């Protein structure tokens, strides 16, 4: 995993939202409150 809590909190790098799985990337399945993202969400 690169991110989030299996990740133990790292961050994604360029700004990316962090899944809930844990990878980092940059449409909704990674970004939306709806998927539950991590981190550098939107909404």
């Amino acid at each position: 995993e690169q991110c989030g809590r299996q990740a133990g909190g790292k961050l994604c790098p360029d700004n990316l939202c962090c899944s809930q799985w844990g990878w980092c990337g940059s449409t909704d399945e990674y970004c939306s409150p709806d998927h539950n993202c991590q981190s550098n969400c939107k909404d």
